[PDB]
């Protein structure tokens, strides 16, 4: 019911904290969005690496493969800043809808 | 972004005084999504008779071809309901997130 959301949804996650798409997928599972997989949030977390709104700490591992840290890049802080004032706008025009 | 609470957004206009075609496609257009056309408008109205949601006063001119006049059924009172319901519950996660 959301999937437009999801691509700033991630970004709002990763605005606050080093964070990993298993951890990613999960606060978005805790929030009540439990349809999504693991996978989905990776072919997102790609998709913002190509386009430049995260930066990347690869991380190793001598118990299991890499992981990826996400973090926003300025481009990303003022991606995320956009997505919010469209998403107050959206809201706001609904309420006077109402 | 709004193409599924068109539908929802229709039966809020039709709650406030009977309405045809036009007019609820003029409101939308006031609202702001220009993008809406007058026949994109019918055929959710015509969706909306056949689930049985609005109630039809069809009404005649010798200027020109009959207008039918929309208003609620009970059903569509509580299939609005249903939508508002709805938005707040998305609205509250999604502003709980932000």
């Amino acid at each position: 019911a959301l999937k437009g959301s999801l691509e700033g949804m991630i970004l709002e996650r990763i605005s606050r904290g080093e964070t990993y798409g298993y951890e990613i997928t999960k606060y978005l599972n805790d929030l009540g969005f439990d349809e999504i997989v693991e996978g989905t949030v990776y072919t997102i977390l790609v998709r913002l690496e190509k386009k430049g709104l995260v930066e990347i700490e690869k991380k190793k591992s001598e118990l299991g493969p890499p992981r990826k840290f996400y973090t926003l890049s300025p481009a990303g802080e003022e991606e995320l800043a956009i997505f919010w004032k469209r998403w107050d706008f959206i809201q706001g025009k609904i309420m006077q809808v109402k």
